[PDB]
């Protein structure tokens, strides 16, 4: 029963990702993207390189530490609508009242985002434009503070997360695991939300034994990982506030503002 759940979740998750763990592990491994360390190699990829947004439709140029903020700003965006789509693709989770929907991905979203960081991050960077490209890491640490700042927790975390050498049919679940969660404040329908959880989970841990056998102590672990992503999220939306405050020049998008409105 749960292996049809499961198999639903990974359809949806297949039917609405641009980028599976799998494309992303083959590309940063071999059988090439365009590294960006630098301003000329950012100018560089920015001429002749496929990016999905294109760079008319960026927020007015300001300086390169922004430039580079607001293409990162595209994809979280563009993430928050692929998310919101695989939620909606869940049909117990398309049930729930429009508001409650609004809450879970609301809070959720940051979290899952950060897990799915994972599938495209190595130590040394990640891949940007369908993995067209590869952003150092270097590049961006010296970037101005405080946006040198802002990625630096996502990679501490990506690093050990991918230890645990999960699938995209793992993520799938862990994913709907994270934005189903009945810690969630302002939600209406609390049993409800609770009652899906549930399901997602017993699904996950059923799933990790087909999927991961000889793997020990698998789903405590993930469960772990899930609060671990509730404060580095914390600790971003900390960020983003000081972000709104000292850049008053750069302009945060209106759905991310209002993401970490009250966090
Ligand atoms: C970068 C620093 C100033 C930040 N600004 N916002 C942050 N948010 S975040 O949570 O850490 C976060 C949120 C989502 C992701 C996934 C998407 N990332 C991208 O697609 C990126 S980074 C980058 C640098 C480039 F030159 C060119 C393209 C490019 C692209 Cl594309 C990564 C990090 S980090
Ligand atoms: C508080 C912010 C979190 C809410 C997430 C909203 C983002 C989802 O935006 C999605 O865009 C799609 C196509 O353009 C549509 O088909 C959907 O109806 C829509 O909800």
């Amino acid at each position: 029963d749960l292996k049809a759940f499961s198999k639903h979740i990974y359809n949806a998750y297949l039917k609405n990702f641009n980028m599976t763990k799998k494309k992303a592990r083959s590309i940063l491994t071999g059988k090439a993207p365009f590294v960006i360390h630098d301003i000329e190699t950012l100018w560089q990829a920015e001429k002749g390189l496929v990016w999905k947004q294109l760079v008319n439709g960026l927020p007015p140029y300001k300086e390169i530490s922004v430039h580079v903020f607001y293409r990162c700003q595209c994809t979280t965006v563009e993430t928050v609508r692929e998310l919101t789509e695989f939620a909606k693709s869940i049909p117990s989770f398309s049930s729930l009242f429009l508001n409650d929907q609004v809450t879970l991905l609301k809070y959720g979203v940051h979290e899952a985002i950060f897990a799915m960081l994972a599938s495209i991050v190595n130590k040394d960077g990640l891949l940007v434009a369908n993995g067209s490209g590869f952003v150092t890491r270097e590049f961006l640490r010296s970037l101005r503070k405080p946006f040198s700042d802002i990625i630096e927790p996502k990679f501490e975390f990506a690093v050990k997360f991918n230890a645990l050498e999960l699938d995209d049919s793992d993520l799938a679940l862990f994913i709907a695991a994270i934005i189903l969660c009945g810690d969630r404040p302002g939600l209406m329908n609390v049993p409800r939300v609770e009652a899906i959880q549930d399901t997602i989970l017993r699904a996950l841990e059923f799933h990790l034994q087909a999927n991961h056998p000889d793997a020990q102590y698998l789903f405590p672990k993930l469960l772990q990982k899930m609060a671990d992503l509730r404060q580095l999220v914390t600790e971003h939306a900390q960020m983003m506030q000081r972000i709104k405050k000292t850049e008053t020049e750069t302009s945060l998008h209106p759905l991310l503002q209002e993401i970490y409105k009250d966090m």
